[PDB]
């Protein structure tokens, strides 16, 4: 039994500050948001440890470390790489290990040491239009897996007093989230996701 | 098997006479929102009797009262609060009846004939920003569960034909409802919820 | 077990080309929306025969043609009219056989042969408001289901240096598309979706 | 036999950042900028992991990891409380654990394996006017000793070409670093040191 927790979230401050980046970026990596998005995840999730943790047959494994199954679509199907310990890892750490690992998904195979849903699964559709947000099934080993749309660039509120509410156009995904519904629950996956969306929209704390 | 109905519904009219009426308030009553959103599913569960009705065995007992299971998320858990009658109680009846039950909920217990899904089942996260929407498990002694997300407040056209479309910003919460499918049905669940959202959108025929 | 797809689609070039047909309509046929989002089905299903299948036991059959069954809600329920070889039929074939197929349905009954879920099975709530968007359950014999919420006009950045984003109103529907997920996958199921989101957007796609 | 290398260091958006994290301090946490610095010669002692080593009788010992004997000066004399794991660490972990220990230090007493001097010793009299710079002693288990002197605020070239070099007055603290010159040489030191002050320049690579 899954339950559905759907957010949105901006992402101009984050995409200003991985271009900065990738602008500091010398060729030495590439940072993709979901470099970020992959550290700010194991940064909620030592936040909120229950989405770090499994369906256990009878108790619920909670993970005091993150890891990530990020999950990368293969030729083959569906391979979820897992990349370790993200919480203390770099975040070049998380730009080469994404990229090794999708690339040797894809290109060769991963050792099956790399498909845990370690603790936590998430499918990004960020790059994928036409899919504003989608939702997934959440592993069973597992506690909660989580799925991006794309990003939408739309009309919000611009505080300035001249054009009162005016018309500013901000660019955001709104992500849904599966959840297995006993391992976690919705008030703390929301919550979750809020902590996710608050270290997401300004990386200064993503920083730490 | 469920189906999702997701519905937006604006609330400016009804924040606006809350706060008229919370100033008639005298301190005699707390109107939540969540009071008058109460009396309204009443009212579209009278409306709309196959909402307000659940799963038996081999039947689907519909109900000619409804009662509402609002649910209060509690240290416990989830505690599902009755407030009943309410299409023929008051709405500080509904006011004092949900503070007090969701107190009961988590300070101490309800008494278990508090928790009977009756006739409807409502978790509500208006309150619970990242979630402008989720979705919720339908009860089986349900016949549908309906689950609110926050409020936002967006861009909307005006019809001043100076700023001729224009942007104008409404407050509005886009809801979803799981349905049992079988107890209802996707045609009477988003009629229902046409129902639910005249009467909330206007509460002067909430009043009634 | 069944993921979703959920994707917005601007239809205002459909709906002037839709009216100027209908115009070009001599009363000889009604050209709904849907009859040219059946045959944009058509297209995309021929573009992605994955949608075009469905769950035989052991193996996914996927079929060459497409049809759709269409779901026409009625007083005894829900028919699924299937209209036939709809990439290779007309398009008022479309418009009076579903006219006709749904008139059956509701005024008298379609032989059994006409339920089918044939390849693709599409349920269509753009006629209903308060469901800017829902959710349906796949045909067992389906490989895919899609459902259509109601069309909202919405802000939108209009490329104007003068009114540099300004707000520019779009007509559009977001409709979701639950999978069976094993006949059919989301990356897949996506595709699908952003091919009938282009047919869909220029007729001009969709007159070849 | 110590080499000394001394290296100002512009603070201004480190001083900014520390003050808008500690507004964005809900009073969970005091970070003084030491927290920061001390983040920062992990993130360099793994970067240049010569400084993060200890002189061996026979060997240098280098070190993976990176701790920080940070060193406190108490009423008994100087406490050198180690911070362990600063690189994996948070930095309201140091926050707290630097101010922790040495209120432990100067209050009661550390535990002796708070004083190892392990991989770095930090000597900061950042806070200490009159001191724009000192120089300590490389502690024996040590590899390199770092001392800082006091914040300056000084004529600076500013771009501005209307005011072409103008006067522009930057806060910077200049350093010295003791070194025992044959576990670490002046070459890495330098660089270790330069590593330091361009993590610390801007505290958005310091953020990762």
């Amino acid at each position: 039994p899954h339950f559905f927790v759907t957010s949105e979230l901006s992402v101009s401050k984050l995409l200003k500050l991985r271009q900065a980046l990738n602008s500091s970026a010398e060729g030495r990596y590439k940072l993709s948001v979901n470099d970020f998005l992959i550290k700010a995840i194991a940064v909620a999730c030592k936040r909120v440890p229950a989405v770090n943790s499994s369906w256990r047959d009878g108790v619920i494994r909670q993970f005091d470390t993150v890891d990530v199954s990020v999950a990368v679509a293969t030729p083959t199907g569906l391979i979820t790489p897992i990349v370790k310990g993200v919480e203390a890892k770099g975040l070049e750490t998380i730009s080469a290990t994404v990229k090794e690992l999708a690339k040797k998904a894809r290109d060769g195979k991963l050792k099956p040491e790399d498909y845990q849903g370690g603790t936590i699964s998430i499918s990004n559709m960020g790059m994928n239009p036409a899919v504003e947000r989608f939702t997934a099934i959440i592993n069973p080993p597992q506690a909660a897996i989580l799925a991006v749309g794309t990003t939408k660039k739309v009309a919000v509120p611009v505080e300035n007093e001249d054009g009162t509410t005016g018309v500013e156009w901000d660019d955001q995904i709104v992500v849904t989230a599966s959840f297995d519904h006993k391992v976690v629950d919705g008030a703390v996956g929301a919550e979750w996701m809020r902590e996710l969306k608050k270290v997401v929209e300004n990386p200064l704390e993503l920083l730490l």
